[PDB]
């Protein structure tokens, strides 16, 4: 037989990037929470009800230290994840070091993120694949690329990767907005739909390893 494979492949923080990114956007929901033009759109954010704590609000975080997903694979059961594995460059850079670039962190009413950009090199560790879903359309590749910082109680694990994809899929049409305020990390927008995205002016730069999760 062949042996099984991870539940997900990625890039895996250092125990340092972790919590510097995870404080950092613990401040971005505070800020933002605590934001006049922020708690001018509750009534988009959420139904029904005062200020709203959004790091309780986005309950479900990342147990332990983060990661940015390339392939989630499921043990083999998932579409493409047979290819990418057995990939010659998945296999090269299984172990090595890498640099990610955070250029912005967004929130909707479902999810908490961190929006990554990955390097040519580090893109030819994205799949590349046949079926894209809906999203996936019209955005450069590894556009995907995120870091998962909270979801709210009853949303499923692809979503972050989702409300990025439909805040990047606005950016494309030109509705973000103008700057509706000036954060202390950078510049703040309004896509409306409870979407909102902070694009940071000194881009974080993590270190992580590039590995497989089990679990
Ligand atoms: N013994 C245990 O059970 C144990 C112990 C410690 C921790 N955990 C946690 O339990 C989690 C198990 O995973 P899960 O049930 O949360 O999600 P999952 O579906 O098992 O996938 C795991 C990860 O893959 C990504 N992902 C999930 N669905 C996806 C999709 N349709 N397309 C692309 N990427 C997808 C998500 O990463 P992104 O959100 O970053 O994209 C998610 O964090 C692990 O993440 C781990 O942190 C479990």
């Amino acid at each position: 037989e062949k042996d099984f494979l991870p539940l997900y492949f990625g890039w895996f923080l250092t125990k340092k990037s972790s919590e510097t990114l995870r404080k950092a956007g613990q401040v971005f929901l505070e800020e933002l929470g605590n934001h006049k033009a922020f708690k001018k759109e509750l009534r988009h954010f959420i139904s029904g009800d005062e200020k709203l704590e959004l790091v309780s609000y986005f309950g479900k975080r990342p147990p332990g230290v983060l990661s940015c997903t390339t392939k989630f694979c499921d043990y083999g059961k998932a579409a493409g994840a047979e290819e990418y594995a057995q990939q010659e460059v998945v296999k090269r850079s299984y172990g090595k070091a890498f640099k990610l670039s955070i250029s912005a962190l967004f929130v909707t009413p479902k999810t908490a993120g961190a929006q990554v950009v990955l390097t040519d090199q580090e893109l030819q560790l994205w799949p590349s694949d046949l079926d894209k879903p809906s999203a996936s359309e019209g955005l450069p590749p590894g556009s995907r690329a995120h870091v998962t910082l909270g979801c709210a109680a009853d949303v499923q694990p692809v979503q972050t990767g989702l409300d990025l994809l439909d805040i990047l899929q606005q950016v494309k049409g030109g509705s973000q907005g103008e700057a509706v305020g000036e954060l202390p990390r950078g510049k703040l927008y309004s896509l409306g739909k409870g979407r909102w995205m902070l694009s940071l002016t000194k881009k974080m730069e993590v270190k992580a390893i590039f590995t497989g999760y089990y679990g």
